[PDB]
């Protein structure tokens, strides 16, 4: 809707470049077409322009150089059977379908695996290029004319796909992973202290953002290591797999907030008046790691290195003073009276399970900060100051 | 090659079937038609069962609706504009070319609304249709020749793919759904017991599977109300919604033991000889849940419904003799001297974490028990006798 639009002028953008090259395409063979050969043939250049276009320049020189490499086997394949068929005359035909149906079934197989799924356009061109040349040709002998004029007529179209993407208004596909990346941090951070506060009383998205995104990382990984040097990115060969480090590193920390979150939901829980005897230390604790994860995201999104001071100061003193008080009050958690109900004693510890995973996502942020000092030094920042 | 040749039989039986759909059509193609008066247009239907066939009888159903109205579509728009665009006796092909880029812009806005994914295939086959019909005719008078030639060879096509993949051996997803289920319902219990084993030493394929697998659960759901009345499923609307329900309840059971996965996984730990203490409860209570768990799975397998003792019995007993040994050696776990080091205090209270975290999973179990009860009564599951 015109309000999608809005928010997202780039799909406008997007849309805008399909139309452009569909109308070039269309008007080279309205007008500048006069060899009436390529008229017999001539809607195969349109239609080459509907598949090769996509979103980012990596994915579609990488997928272009996929069904450019299966078009040519295929072809070649079937050139050669072709030629070689004539040895057995009176049974061509006899040949030929038994090779069709070879063909379709090892193209067939080797799809099906999982190594080799994620890849299926290929398979697909290379059985649709072997069908067609197969069939088309035949006993006419013009076996080699229908090819060379195809892949002729394709490269053309595949030629006004590549430049109108490439030098109108490139949408680059490493940019995404380094958005995705800051965007994780601030979605945790807010996750944090939603819980916090929820359990605080008298965030679903923002784990599962973290938790469910290391696919869209290593597409993004994939396409992003066929594009050419660009802008503040102009190494030759740009470290891409730490920002995959330091995201898995953030996801290891986001599971003890996932498991915060599913504390909250629980069917046995505590008196209210219990947990808020507590509530202080929570609610520095909370801040303290919200400031700590902002913190990240913002000198990452800066491309900046770490300064002097050290960051974890804080937010450790606040979960040392946490312990104290849970030692010095640990009464309210046990039943003291028998010493050698379900509910009631499920419940004293539920506050005793919430302190403990507070403590572990407290423990778990130095190999962030480490990962994080990998990424600035590999992938040379500029000094703070 | 052989690994799955031989432990999925299934994969050969689909590829051997695309064999003997595309010989068919060659045979039909070569053999059948007397001369090469449609050569190059008995093409269009050798390159519809490649785009046709899928692995289940509902998708192709589904797929071939959805392409049969992104088919049509684009026809009746071409049909209607090339009658219009006679109006404009000097402005023809531009015209034409106006409306080829306002119908590519509008088809790729539309295409990439977030509502709209799972179809790009349509709008791909709208586009490539509206294309072709615009162009390949132009000025000469065949438009609607064109489409029925076009239209009387597909359609054939598509009756070869729908009969070979139907009636020589179909696979069905109301039968892959049940056994999906099945599966998640043994993988739980065997994450559960490997975590107990594993913390109490001197898991991860199974919940990861049966709690990030509910798209497969909807993509099954929504191809299997397709299908005809088959074998046991002899209903006009058979509840295919009640199998999502138990299978989000046993997702909501296995997010615990994840969480006690990941408390096998932390960075404090208590000491074993702490542990040792409290070893027999956790043993039992883990061997029911296993217990209850298979016989769920038996009784799901097998479509009988529930007798009439109580299944919960033994592992209420169970959670709650733990319960009792808990109060019984608290001092374990509390510091009770200095009632008024942080890392042994963490180390100390993990184990009532760890313990009171088992309690929530035996807990979670009663509302597995209700969905069940309730998919046995909608679905007319026979008496156990
Ligand atoms: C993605 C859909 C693919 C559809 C393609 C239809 C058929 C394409 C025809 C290709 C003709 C050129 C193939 C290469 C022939 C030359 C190979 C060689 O002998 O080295
Ligand atoms: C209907 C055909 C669609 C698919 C056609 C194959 C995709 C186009 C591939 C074009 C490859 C052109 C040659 C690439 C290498 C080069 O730049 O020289
Ligand atoms: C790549 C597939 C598209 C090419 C085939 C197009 C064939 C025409 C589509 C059907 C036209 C529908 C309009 C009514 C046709 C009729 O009068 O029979
Ligand atoms: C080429 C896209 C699929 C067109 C055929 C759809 C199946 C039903 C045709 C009557």
């Amino acid at each position: 809707a015109w309000e999608m639009g809005v928010s997202d002028p780039r799909k406008i953008v997007f849309s805008a470049k399909i139309g452009l090259a569909l109308t070039i395409v269309a008007l080279l063979i309205f007008y500048q077409e006069p060899n009436p050969d390529l008229s017999r043939y001539s809607v195969w250049a349109i239609l080459t322009v509907v598949v090769v276009f996509e979103f980012t320049i990596g994915a579609t020189l990488s997928k272009g150089f996929n069904r450019a490499l299966g078009t040519l086997s295929a072809g070649g394949l079937a050139l050669g059977m072709a030629e070689l068929s004539t040895l057995f005359g009176d049974w061509e035909e006899i040949f030929c379908t038994l090779s069709i149906f070879c063909i379709g079934f090892l193209a067939t197989f080797m799809k099906l695996y999982p190594s080799m799924k994620a890849y299926e356009y290929g398979f697909r061109v290379f059985l649709l290029t072997y069908c067609y040349i197969l069939i088309s040709g035949f006993r006419t002998g013009q076996f080699i004319e229908v090819a060379i004029s195809r892949f002729l007529l394709i490269a053309l179209g595949a030629g006004v796909s590549l430049g109108v993407n490439m030098f109108i208004y490139p949408i680059w596909a490493g940019e995404d992973l380094h958005n995705l990346v800051v965007k994780n941090f601030m979605n945790v951070a807010t996750s944090l202290e939603g819980c916090v506060n929820g359990y605080l009383r008298c965030v679903y998205k923002g784990y599962r953002s973290a938790v469910e995104s290391t696919s869209q990382e290593e597409s993004l990984m994939s396409f992003a290591i066929w594009e050419p040097p660009h802008g503040p990115y102009k190494s030759f060969n740009y470290p891409w797999k730490n920002y995959v480090k330091l995201s898995g590193a953030l996801k290891h920390c986001a599971f003890t907030v996932m498991a915060l979150h599913g504390c909250i939901l629980s069917e046995i829980q505590a008196p209210e008046e219990r947990r808020q005897v507590f509530r202080q230390e929570l609610q520095r604790v909370g801040v303290e790691g919200a400031k700590l994860l902002r913190e990240l995201g913002e000198k990452v999104k800066k491309m900046e290195k770490l300064g002097p001071v050290d960051l974890l100061f804080e937010v450790h003193l606040a979960a040392e003073e946490l312990q104290h008080k849970i030692d010095k009050k640990s009464y309210l958690l046990v039943n003291s009276e028998c010493w050698e109900k379900t509910y009631e004693s499920a419940s004293a510890l539920s506050l005793a399970t919430f302190a403990s995973l507070l403590i572990e996502f407290v423990a778990r942020l130095q190999n962030v900060v480490d990962a994080f000092k990998e990424l600035s030094q590999k992938a040379n920042f500029k000094e703070p100051e």
